[PDB]
DNA sequence: GATAGCGCTATC
DNA sequence: TGATAGCGCTATC
């Protein structure tokens, strides 16, 4: 994460739907806001939560009456995306997974918030040719808002990680927010190799392969790209790696592989794959965060989990459209 | 709840 | 194309 002083955010409430790690919240409170409501039904994802803000979010969304929400400000949303990944059986909303969208719209037409903040993956986007982002689109319209959608990639933003995601932010029709932008992009030099443990503490996760070919050969300038150095067995997901003088490549919750959910690096003569603190770090995360115990948990979670840095941004922008007040 | 080996699709 | 990537799917213990 970033530090910010223009706390253009003091003051507003704002819902922490689909916690999860709450980077959302992260993001939010680096501003000056208050999280006055949190949802995460993962029990694991409940845990770590409590144990890094105190509380333990409400249960199952689908069945929370939407007036026990309390009143807020800003809405924010990371609903589950296994139903529009182009790593997965895209089966949108006739996957029991891809729904949660509404019960968001059902949280949006009883509070009306004054903004909307959504993320989810970039084949949304394009997601059965685009209906799906259009019904969202229009949904969200109905409901008096304005839709600003955009996919940024993280490592446009300072994190070395290739994460391409969407962004979401929808504001009430009233308040004439005429001026809000996304954050413009900027120089990566921060990589890989300058987030990596020491040694010392990564050890355990060195894998030895023989089915380990060699494709390309380590390169000696940084690059803002992931830079493919190996396949072992099949070269299929959580089978590739990568080097850690380029960018990490996209962390997953459900992944498999020998390298599974963080995908294996080339560190110092030696193949393995990243540990959870690592993985934070890549997300952008402060090295004061508390990791869940369980690391096969702590993968999962940061795995669909989001770049806090950019959040950051866009939150701030969304701050500055909304105190452009003159007379 | 942990671990892995897959098998597909988008993008260009 | 031909090569890479993916907040994944699912069998097994
Ligand atoms: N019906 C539901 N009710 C509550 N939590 C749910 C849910 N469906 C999915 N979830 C949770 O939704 C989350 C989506 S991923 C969002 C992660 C969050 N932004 C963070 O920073 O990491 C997952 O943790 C999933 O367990």
């Amino acid at each position: 994460m970033i530090e910010i002083k223009d706390k253009q955010l003091t003051g507003l409430r704002f819902i922490d739907l689909f916690a999860g790690l709450g980077g959302f919240r992260l993001a939010l409170e680096s501003c000056g806001a208050e999280c006055v409501y949190s949802n995460e039904w993962d029990k694991y994802a409940q845990e770590v939560y409590e144990m890094n803000f105190g509380e333990k979010p409400e249960g199952d969304i689908t069945q929370v009456n939407e007036k026990t929400i309390p009143d807020h400000d800003i809405l924010c949303a990371g609903f589950p995306c296994q139903a529009f990944s182009i790593s997965g059986k895209q089966k949108g909303f006739e996957d029991s997974r891809g729904t949660l969208f509404f019960d968001i719209a059902r949280i949006v037409r009883e509070k009306k918030p004054k903004v909307v903040f959504m993320e989810n993956v970039k084949n949304f986007a394009s997601h059965d040719n685009g209906n799906t982002l259009e019904v969202v689109k229009n949904t969200m319209n109905e409901l008096d808002y304005s839709f600003h959608a955009k996919v940024l990639n993280a490592l446009d933003y300072g994190i070395p990680q290739k994460r391409e995601r969407i962004y979401m932010i929808c504001f009430r029709n009233d308040l004439n927010i005429q001026n809000f932008q996304f954050p413009k992009p900027f120089e990566l030099n921060t990589f890989v190799k300058d987030l990596l443990l020491p040694d010392s503490e990564v050890e355990h996760l060195v894998i030895d392969r023989k089915d380990l070919v060699m494709t390309n050969q380590e390169i000696e300038q940084t690059t803002p790209k992931t830079v493919r150095l190996g396949i072992v067995g099949k070269g299929g997901q959580g089978e590739r790696i990568y080097s850690t003088r380029g960018i990490a490549i996209t962390l997953s919750a459900y992944g498999g592989g020998i390298f599974a959910k963080t995908g294996g690096y080339l560190v110092n003569g030696k193949t393995r794959k990243l540990h959870p603190r690592e993985c934070a770090r890549v997300m952008g995360y402060p090295d004061s965060y508390k990791v869940h115990p369980s690391t096969s948990q702590a993968y999962k979670q940061f795995g669909n989990s989001v770049v806090i840095n950019v959040l950051q941004y866009i939150a701030y922008n969304i701050g500055s459209s909304l105190n452009f007040k003159p007379y």
